[PDB]
């Protein structure tokens, strides 16, 4: 007979986008896990607003100032991290924003935007981490944030269908190099969660065309990811290395 | 901030094959997490065996003799744990045999077996159980135990891979019909487990090729993982866990493959 | 610089469910292409009618009374052909029907009936001519009939979607096994085509919800097309001769969708 | 009863990385058919060389230096062809590099030069022809060159296996964004071809690791991909819009 394993006690994790929505649930999860959390954000004040919240309810945080684009923001934001906690054992690739318009009237500096945030933070970062899980083969857990978007497309989201696709992968050719080094890679791929990324979609149709492909027309929820991502951090072997697991209520069925 | 969810207590689960392997585990683990659990499997005498597991570390079970591909023995063992415990609000559909030939040799009765045991079982035990869940849309999980071979083929194995891979339609209609009766389906699909299912097949594949046991681990059952690594029976019945006290419905019609890299879903 | 292949001249074909809609098309091309095709269906005279149509071409075909369900029949069947014409180059498994009922309504028998003509008559007929195609590596090509539901799920198509699901794998271990004796194997997934199989079906639901046969067509059928138009009986007879007439095997154990962009593969 | 159609007179063909290659035979297969072809390359000599052999093949083609990664050089070369045969009916966005590297080794230049030609390089062609096609919903086809790379993994490829995963994310997106305007969007994705790309790697084998996951140990061929190319482009239904098709001799079943 077994039981599920929850305890982070020990280890060190870095969320990027952590200073909101679905970054910020998983951080604030892991820290109520055990945690040591290094809350990456290019908005460093909203940063530090969560990383109040995670010591007041009796946790550890560190507010990590961090554009992952750059790759100076990045490498600093590890080594930052590491030189605090003493090392990496989690990284979660989540920051990302939405840029809506079909490709025949999307800006070029648009796309290159959306590529920069959504796959060159997840290079950058996945190369910073490995760097130092990579020493003595004590390895480690990468999570992406990926998307139902991952799996399909939607119109006028060329670049952010394009970029959730491109994070699959990433994290496949990780799971084989990480392999030797202990490394483990996931994906998470969410369907519409009402966070401000999307609350502020709705304004500028829930039943109709958001959750139209859902079985259940059920948003899918912050606790539902933070759970799924709690689960494979604290996963005791590499069983799911390599793999997306879809949390969307029946919107693509992988 | 949240937590993970592992409370099954006041839940009644039937796990089908759950005298040996993989299925043992889980009505162990679910158990343990107390729920009432229902030991479906085709002796008596073997299924009593995991029931006196259970009831020595406190919990409750019920011996159920059900070959899942009579449509009587189903039907009467399902009423038989609605019965005894009040209701259904977990089903796994675990039982399974393997069979090996190459298309151009194998039996047809050896085909019909194989498809009655992993889909006809997996069909009869659902419609029995959703009977029960729909009522007063009271709902439940259906999960399937599928494959790496729900999702690519091995040599040999063509019967295996066809019920395999249909496992995942099955889930995914009933993901969409039992939605509005709160009901969710999953498939978990493991890579090579060493249950004596796959215990059996390393020294006969080992003696038919004339080759090592590590060579038909290594060169043959584990040439896709990443890792060289078996999936564990405590790695199922973790996933399974998981589900089955999952809060919400997010994961219903989903396939989670757990495979240490071989086919990455 | 290259340019497609398209003749079949000295191939023998067979095809399943040839009498009607998309097997009638595949069997009128490939003779158009110089195949000889065996017409293989349930009622001879029915059968019959397609051969009538071929020779009225110039082509040449055989009725083959054949119930796929039967392991008699096919052997039988796949025998006369291989007397008639001298081999098999080419099998199409296509003979299907369709059972539209929910999961906890369903007959045990229609789920039955359903699995043994899509998957046993799929098993039966590949067995049979893959004894024939394996002599001397002489080789040959195997065509599923597969569908969206091969991939996808709808409601209150249990076994249909299971079967279609099946396909894949069954395909997938042909195209392991059959490579040493140069065997290809593909599935062909159409969506809907507004064959007999399909145009029954849309009186029926527009009577059953109330509403009209237009909205049945556009906000159920095609509700997930990008252009709202209905696959055709040629869409899939040009992919089935572009397959069967290719000069490599490299297509060997793929599937194609052939929805307008009803699930993107 | 029906035939196979491919005929491709009156139409116009725009084939990126045309040059050298599975572009070139794409190309060469395109004219036969008796398509005008664009030869676009960034090695302006090679493309003049495709064209003059085209010519002589008694086929219409014209050399058009591109650099796919750059925006002027693909709206000046799109319009260039459109100027010369009078529309655009076809586009291959083909153009592609390799470069291996472990994620933790690889130099962050290398990541964005692979992004920018297999990804900035498909939203650039895309977004030139579509304007062109959208005119007056006379529409066309964009077929992109992915790979078995676009399904599963292998080591040292990470930003190669990104883009090419991506690029099923865009072609879904302009499936459903093209609908309206009669364009449809495909992926074809092959095995191992020997071409110069390849024929590169194996020094820098055949059986053991290239052609491993194959069922039958042979390499895809260019005259297997312009084949396929030559189907979907003389389809006479918008039937396959959205769709990848892999043709590696059983390297992933998809
Ligand atoms: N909300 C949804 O429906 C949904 C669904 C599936 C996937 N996703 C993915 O989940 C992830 C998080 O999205 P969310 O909904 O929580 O959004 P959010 O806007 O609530 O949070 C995103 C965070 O990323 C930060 N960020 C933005 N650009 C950054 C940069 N260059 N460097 C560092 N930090 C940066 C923002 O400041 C913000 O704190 C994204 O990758 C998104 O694509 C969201
Ligand atoms: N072991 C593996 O590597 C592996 C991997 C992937 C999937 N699976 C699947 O896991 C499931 C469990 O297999 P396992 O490895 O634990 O094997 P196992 O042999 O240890 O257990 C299977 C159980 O099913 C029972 N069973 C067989 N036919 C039955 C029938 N007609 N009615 C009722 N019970 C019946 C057997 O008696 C046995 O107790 C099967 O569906 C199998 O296909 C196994
Ligand atoms: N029409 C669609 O929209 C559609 C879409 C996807 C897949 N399909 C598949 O295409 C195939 C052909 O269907 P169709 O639409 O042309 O239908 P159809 O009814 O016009 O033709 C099917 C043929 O199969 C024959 N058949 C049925 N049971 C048989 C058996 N036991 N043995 C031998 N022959 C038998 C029927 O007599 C008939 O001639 C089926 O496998 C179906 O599932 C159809
Ligand atoms: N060869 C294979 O095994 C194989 C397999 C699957 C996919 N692919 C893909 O097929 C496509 C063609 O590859 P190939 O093997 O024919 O390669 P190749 O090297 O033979 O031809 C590639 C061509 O692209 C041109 N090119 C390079 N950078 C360019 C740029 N910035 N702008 C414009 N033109 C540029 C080169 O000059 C060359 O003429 C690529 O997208 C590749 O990823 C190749
Ligand atoms: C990917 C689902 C999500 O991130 C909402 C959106 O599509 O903008
Ligand atoms: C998928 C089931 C397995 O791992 C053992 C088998 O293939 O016989
Ligand atoms: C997939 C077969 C089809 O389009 C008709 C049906 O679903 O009944
Ligand atoms: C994608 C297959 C190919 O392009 C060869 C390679 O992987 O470099």
């Amino acid at each position: 007979a077994t039981q599920l394993q929850q305890d982070l006690t020990g280890k060190v994790a870095l969320v990027t986008g952590a200073a909101s929505g679905i970054g910020r649930d998983i951080a604030e999860t892991y820290a109520k896990a055990g945690a040591a959390v290094g809350i990456a954000d290019i908005n460093l004040e909203a940063a530090q607003k969560t990383v109040d919240a995670i010591e007041a309810a009796g946790g550890r945080a560190l507010a990590i100032a961090m554009d992952v684009t750059s790759e100076a923001a990045v490498n600093d934001g590890v080594q930052r991290l590491v030189d605090t906690f003493g090392g990496i054992d989690i990284l979660v690739s989540n920051a990302g924003i939405q840029i809506i318009d079909p490709i025949h009237k999307m800006a070029f500096e648009d796309w290159k935007k959306m590529l920069a945030i959504h796959l060159d933070g997840a290079f950058l970062t996945t190369k910073a981490a490995i760097q130092h899980m990579y020493k003595d083969d004590k390895g480690g857990t990468v999570i992406y944030m990926g998307s139902v978007h991952s799996h399909e497309a939607s119109l006028f989201k060329a670049p952010y269908v394009t970029a959730k696709h491109g994070l699959l992968g990433l994290c496949r050719v990780l799971a084989k190099e990480g392999a030797v080094h202990n490394v483990r890679s996931h994906v998470i791929c969410p369907g519409f969660v009402k966070t401000p990324l999307v609350e502020k979609q709705i304004p500028q149709v829930v039943n109709d065309i958001m959750l139209v492909n859902t079985v259940d027309k059920e948003f899918t929820t912050v606790d539902d990811i933070a759970q799924l991502a709690l689960f494979l951090a604290a996963f005791p072997t590499n069983v799911f290395t390599g793999q997306s697991i879809v949390a969307s209520h029946g919107w693509f069925m992988n």
